[PDB]
């Protein structure tokens, strides 16, 4: 898959783009990879923030559904009008499909300014997607009109310029190190999983497990930090200010890199009453502006940049499970290392998630 390597940028905070082309002639545009949503939008007017746009009146391919759409994600939205029209990923698979595209006409704290990226490739799963389930996601698309097998997997390398890989139908063994742990999608709307147990330093957060979940824990890549509910950010920060005694910091906050507690989510396993562990180290959630990386939610667990940086993330939607191994682009010192160890024994991992 070597023409797929080094596929993605960005700028720290502004997401990762991959390139692609839509239209006949391809109109080619630089599209952020979302793994926490569903729909593919590309601006197609002139906004002051945008490098360029899609002009579906330059493609022959194009066909209009007559339907507007309207997508509000945490912070921005556009809304915008429904069409199909020709795609493809350069760096990509050798293919051309036929995917819906909503063509962004008026928006609001969505594109970013001095961003390079012009659309969105949601590639979660239509029971999240605008207007409603019944418009087939991109990926879903590319997997019916291809033999693309049905998995993709992300190398998010981090550095303000960052970079990485999105292996479409595959797995690139050589963007990791010993083996990949798999943890089942509980449900396919969001890639939704459920963390059983939380360690800080190897101590125990020791709280009921279901908080860990409430009301969702997820796999964003189009999310910068590691998101936690609140009553899991309180017990949260509460240990990491004790783990970091050595110095103090300002309430609202909230190189010595030996000072700062390692973290560690288990993920419920494979095989009943079987987890493993995935540890992230300092430099994933001390990202340069240092800024601090975790946050509160009142959304659930939100596994974004923070954690996917420390791991090679495999998408397997065909067998309803996500993988986790040692990035082989990680950063890390000589003492520690970001890691995923296994297997370890954890009862009432199904009474973790909310219902
Ligand atoms: C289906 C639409 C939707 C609606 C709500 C929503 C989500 C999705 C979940 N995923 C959010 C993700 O899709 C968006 C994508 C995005 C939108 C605009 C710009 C960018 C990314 C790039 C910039 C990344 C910075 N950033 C983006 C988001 C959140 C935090 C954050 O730091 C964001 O909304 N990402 C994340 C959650 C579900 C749990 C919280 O909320």
């Amino acid at each position: 898959f070597v023409e797929m390597v080094d596929n993605l940028r960005g700028k720290s905070g502004q997401g990762y783009y991959v390139e692609m082309t839509v239209g006949s002639p391809p109109q080619t545009l630089n599209i952020l990879v979302d793994t926490g949503s569903s729909n593919f939008a590309v601006g197609a007017a002139p906004h002051p923030f945008l490098h360029r746009y899609y002009q579906r009146q330059l493609s022959s391919t194009y066909r209009d559904l007559r339907k507007g759409v309207y997508v509000p994600y945490t912070q921005g939205k556009w809304e915008g009008e429904l069409g199909t029209d020709l795609v493809s990923i350069p760096h990509g698979p050798n293919v051309t499909v036929r995917a819906n595209i909503a063509a962004i006409t008026e928006s609001d704290k969505f594109f970013i300014n001095g961003s390079n990226w012009e659309g969105i490739l949601g590639l979660a799963y239509a029971e999240i997607a605008r207007p409603d389930d019944s418009l087939e996601p991109f990926f879903d698309s590319l997997v019916k009109q291809t033999h693309v097998p049905n998995l993709f997997s992300l190398q998010l390398c981090g550095a303000a310029s960052v970079g990485g890989s999105m292996i479409i139908g595959g797995i690139d063994h050589s963007l990791y190190t010993g083996s990949l742990w798999y943890t089942p999608i509980r449900r396919e709307w969001y890639y939704e999983v459920i963390i059983v147990r939380v360690e800080i330093n190897g101590q125990d957060l020791k709280m009921d497990c279901k908080e860990y979940n409430y009301d969702k824990s997820i796999v964003d890549s189009g999310t910068t930090n590691l998101r936690l509910p609140k009553k899991v950010f309180e017990a949260a920060v509460k240990s990491i200010k004790a783990a970091s005694s050595t110095e103090k910091f300002p309430d609202g906050f909230w190189t010595p890199w030996n000072i700062f507690p390692v973290i560690s989510l288990y993920l419920m396993g494979e095989v009943t009453n079987q987890s493993f562990r995935i540890t992230i180290l300092p430099q994933q959630y001390l990202r340069p502006v240092y800024k601090f990386a975790i946050s509160q939610s009142s959304t659930g667990t939100v596994m974004g940049a923070v954690i996917m940086e420390g791991f090679y993330v495999v998408f397997d939607r065909a067998r309803k499970r996500i993988g986790f191994a040692v990035s082989a682009c990680h950063v890390h010192d000589e003492f520690r290392t970001a890691a995923v160890e296994g297997p370890f024994v954890t009862l009432d991992m199904e009474d973790c998630g909310y219902n």
